């Protein structure tokens, strides 16, 4: 077990994810420079240590080698502790509310290397359910949209539209 970068953090919440197979970064410019260099979207996950659905998602998805593998191909992934960066939490909760018309934790935001969001989700189960896409299906879909409808992604990010959110919704 070789740890990810969250091994350096003080937050018990962040330290608890330091052995996830997701190659997590903390919030910082390193993650965003990596995303820019590799031209990958950023997957931002915001949670806190008494958040039931954050633990559920860690247990089902972020500890899962298959999900993590897909996340590591698709994204630069960033973990934020709400209790340490409440400012960042409020910024992204607002974005989630704009796109989804609701909000909560865990807060999952997919954004451009320049930090422009184009997808939001709250708890996302590993496997797809009726009217609720799962992580195993979501991540490859997002990767494909990024690679093949890149201009639609940039347009959506620039104007905070729901077009990508709606593409994924239609996916089934």
């Amino acid at each position: 077990a070789e740890p990810n970068r969250l091994i350096k953090e003080k937050s018990p919440y962040l330290l608890q994810h330091a052995y996830n197979p997701v190659d997590w970064y903390p919030w910082g410019e390193e993650a965003f420079e990596k995303a820019r260099k590799e031209n990958k979207p950023v997957f931002l996950s915001i949670g806190y240590s008494t958040c039931h659905w954050c633990h559920m998602m860690a247990h089902e998805s972020f500890e899962d080698e298959e999900v993590a593998g897909l996340m590591n191909e698709a994204f630069v992934s960033i973990k934020v502790d709400r209790e340490e960066r409440p400012d960042i939490d409020n910024i992204y909760m607002t974005v989630c509310q704009i796109i989804l018309g609701r909000g909560g934790w865990p807060l999952n935001i997919i954004m451009t290397p320049g930090k422009k969001p184009f997808f939001a989700g709250t708890y996302i189960p590993k496997n797809t359910r009726f009217n609720q896409i799962g992580m195993l299906e979501l991540v490859p879909r997002i990767k494909e949209i990024w690679e093949q409808q890149h201009e639609e992604v940039l347009d959506s990010a620039e104007k905070i539209t729901s077009t990508i959110q709606e593409m994924i919704k239609e996916s089934s």
